[PDB]
C-alpha cells in the first residue's frame, strides 16, 4: 500500500530531491504524476524514463510540442493533471503565485498537500484554508516542518509563542547605506536566493506560519540564526522551548511531508555531536530589514492583502534582477503598494478575487518602478 | 483537576521548590503528606504549620523525640506514610538509600511517581523497573525531563539516539596533567546551605553524567550504545532526541529546576508560568563540544556497569561515593576517583546477578564500599 505521489515542479531542486526520497523508499512511495515548466526538458525526459511515469504536465506549449506524447500542456496543465490523477499526496513545488490553482485543485481532491510553494498559501489565504480539512496541508518549508514537529511537545492550549529562525541572508549586519550598493550577483533559484537576502522570504514565512497553525501574528517571533541548524522552535506556557535541529538538507522536511505522520528512515544526516559546533542567535534588525514587519501588517489586514504583499514583491524583485531598481527599492515598493491597497482587505470568495488583487498589485508595483 | 501530592524529602532543594510550585498553583495541586529525614526537623514543623498538613513522617526516631504528634516516625516512616496515604502523585526527593523502599511502596499504590531520588534507579535497577508500569515513573531531573519532552517528537520505533547534555563541570577542557592538581575546593567542596559536596563533585568528575546515562537507559529503554553525551557549557539545551530520519528535537530553557519539577508533578500537563522562557532579544550562543573520554572516562565506565546489569550499577555508585569521600578527605587525588571505580567494577562480576530484594542491592553496595576502601588504603 504505497502512497501515490504527484510531483509538481519536478525538475527543480525540491522536485528532484523528492524523487530521490521516493526512489530510496519504494515500499512507502510511488510517483504517479509529474509537472514541469518546460525549461529543463533533459531532466524531465530522464524522470519519465526512470519513474516510468508518462502522466506529465508541461506548462510551455512549445516545450510540450518539442517533447511529445505530453497529455497535459499549456498554462492550466498542472491544475488539470491534479484534477484528473488519483493520488494520496500532491507535492506542490511550483514557483511563485502561479502555484495557486494547482494548490486549490489538490486540496479539492482530498489528497495531502505537501506544500513547498508557500506563495499559493500566502496569496490564497482564507480561500485556500476553506478548501482544506484540518492537517491536509503539510509544510515542506524547513521552518514550518520544524514548527509542526515541535508542536508535538504540548497541546494547542499550551502554546505561548512560535519562534521562526532566519538565516539573516548574505547581508546580515549590513547598514541601510551598505544595502544601496547591493548587486543582483551578490543577491536554489534566483527568487529563493533573493527573497532570502531581502528578508521577504521570512515575511512570507511569517504569513505561512499564521495560516498553517492559526497562531496570532503577535505570537510569531523571528530570530536570526546564521548557522541554520535550528530550523524553528515552539515556546510553551511553562517556559519550556522545543526546537528542531538538523544539518541543512531539504530531504528531511520533504520526506516528513510526503509520509506524515511517519518519519522516513535515513532521509537525512543527523547533527553530529562528536564534533564542536556553535548555534548563535541574534535579534533581527527591523529598521534595516522591515520586510517581516510589512508582512505582519499585510497579514493582520488579511483578506487579499497577503496576495498583494507577495505580488508586489514578485514585480519589484524582477525589476531588481533586471538591473532596473536598487536593492532597498524592493521593500520600498512593497510598502508603497500596501499603503495604497485599501480595498484588498476583503476576504476572497473565489480564485478570481485573489487574481484581481494580484493584477492590481502588479500594476501598482510597476507604477512604483516607473516613478524611480 | 486537583492532584493530591505526597512530598518525600520535603526539606531538601527539590522538595522545597516543589512546595513553591504547589503553593503557586493551588487549583492544580494539593499537598497531602510530607516526609523528611529529621536533620531539618524545624523546617518540617514550619511546613506543617504553613500547609496545615499534619500527615507527616520523620525517619530519625531520635529526632522525632522532639515532637509529640508525628503520626509516622522511625526507620520506615516514609514508606508507611506512602502506604497509608491516598494520593495521585508521590514526589520522591529523598536522598540516597532511604529513597528505595518508598519508591517501591509508591509504585505499589498505583500513584504516579515523580522521581528525583537517583538511588532508586541506579541501585534499585530491575527491582524498581519490574515494579513500575509504563508511564508510572516521571523523571524530575532536567536532562531526563528534557528527554521525556523530546520523545513526543515521534513514536518509540522512530528513536535513533538519546543525547544528554553535560555542563562539562569546572574542569571542562582540562588535560589529564591539569586534573592531577585538582583540590576539593576547586572541585566545588564549599559547604553550601542546601546541598552536600557530592553534587558538585560528581558534576566535576562526570560521574553525575554517568549516573544520568544509567537512569536514561532504565527510564527510556534505549541501549547504551545509542545514549550519547555532549558537552554544552551554557546548560540551556537540557537534552535532545535524534530520530531515524535525521531530525533532532531539543528542549531548551534558562536553568531553573522549577520547570522539570512542575512538569513531573503535573505530567502530562504543563504548568503555566513555571519558569522563564528563552529570550532572544539579546544575542547569545549555544555551544557544543565532544567529551574527551580518555580524560573523562566516568561515562564510559557507567555504560560498562549498565551493560553488565544486575547490581553492577549499584556497585558503580557505591564505589564512587567511597572514592569521592577519600578525595574530599585528601586521601587520594582527583584522577583516582574514577580509577578506583574502575578497579572495583572490574572485580565485581559476582554482582551481575539481578537483585531479588532490597537487601541484595544493599549487599552489593556494602561489598563495593569495602572494595573501594581497600583500593584507597592499599590493603
Ligand atoms: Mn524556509
Ligand atoms: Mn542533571
Amino acid at each position: 500500500g504505497r502512497l501515490r505521489v504527484v510531483v509538481l515542479g519536478s525538475t527543480g531542486s525540491i522536485g528532484t530531491q523528492a524523487l530521490q526520497v521516493i526512489a530510496d523508499n519504494p515500499d512507502r512511495f510511488e510517483v504517479v504524476g509529474l509537472a514541469a515548466g518546460g525549461a529543463h526538458l533533459d531532466t524531465l525526459l530522464r524522470q519519465r524514463a526512470q519513474t516510468g511515469v508518462t502522466n506529465i504536465a508541461v506548462a510551455d506549449e512549445h516545450a510540450a510540442q518539442r517533447v511529445g506524447d505530453i497529455p497535459y500542456h499549456g498554462s492550466d496543465a498542472a491544475t488539470r493533471l491534479v484534477e484528473q490523477t488519483e493520488a494520496d499526496v500532491v507535492l506542490n513545488a511550483l514557483v511563485g503565485a502561479l502555484g495557486l490553482r494547482p494548490t486549490l485543485a489538490a486540496l479539492k481532491t482530498g489528497a495531502r498537500l505537501a506544500l513547498a510553494n508557500k506563495e499559493s498559501l500566502v496569496a490564497g489565504g482564507s480561500l485556500v484554508l476553506r478548501a482544506a480539512r484540518p492537517g491536509q496541508i503539510v509544510p515542506v518549508d524547513s521552518e514550518h516542518s520544524a514548527l509542526a514537529q515541535c508542536l508535538r511537545g504540548g497541546t494547542p492550549d499550551e502554546v505561548a509563542k512560535l519562534v521562526l529562525t532566519a538565516s539573516g541572508g548574505p547581508f546580515r549586519g549590513w547598514s541601510a547605506a551598505d544595502l544601496e550598493h547591493v548587486t543582483p550577483e551578490q543577491a536554489m533559484g534566483p527568487m529563493n536566493t533573493l527573497n532570502s537576502a531581502s528578508l521577504v522570504n521570512k515575511g512570507l514565512e511569517v504569513i505561512e506560519t499564521h495560516l498553517l497553525f492559526g497562531i496570532p501574528y503577535d505570537r510569531i517571533d523571528v530570530v536570526v540564526h546564521p548557522q541554520s541548524i535550528i530550523h524553528s522552535m515552539v515556546t510553551f506556557i511553562d517556559g519550556s522551548t522545543i526546537a528542531q535541529a538538523s544539518p541543512p538538507d531539504m530531504k528531511l522536511p520533504i520526506s516528513l511531508a510526503l509520509g506524515w505522520p511517519r518519519r522516513v528512515s535515513g532521509a537525512a544526516a543527523a547533527c553530529d555531536f562528536h564534533t564542536a559546533s556553535s548555534w548563535e542567535f541574534e535579534p533581527l534588525d527591523t529598521d534595516v530589514f522591515p520586510a517581516v514587519e510589512l508582512a505582519r501588517q499585510a497579514g493582520v489586514a488579511g483578506g487579499c492583502m497577503t496576495a498583494v504583499y507577495n505580488a508586489a514583491n514578485e514585480e519589484a524583485a524582477a525589476a531588481f534582477l533586471a538591473g532596473r531598481i536598487g536593492f532597498p527599492a524592493i521593500v520600498g515598493i512593497i510598502a508603497d503598494v500596501l499603503h495604497a491597497a485599501d480595498q484588498w482587505a476583503v476576504e476572497p470568495a473565489t480564485v478570481d478575487d485573489v487574481l484581481d488583487a494580484q493584477r492590481w498589485a502588479r500594476e501598482r508595483a510597476q507604477r512604483a518602478v516607473s516613478g524611480m
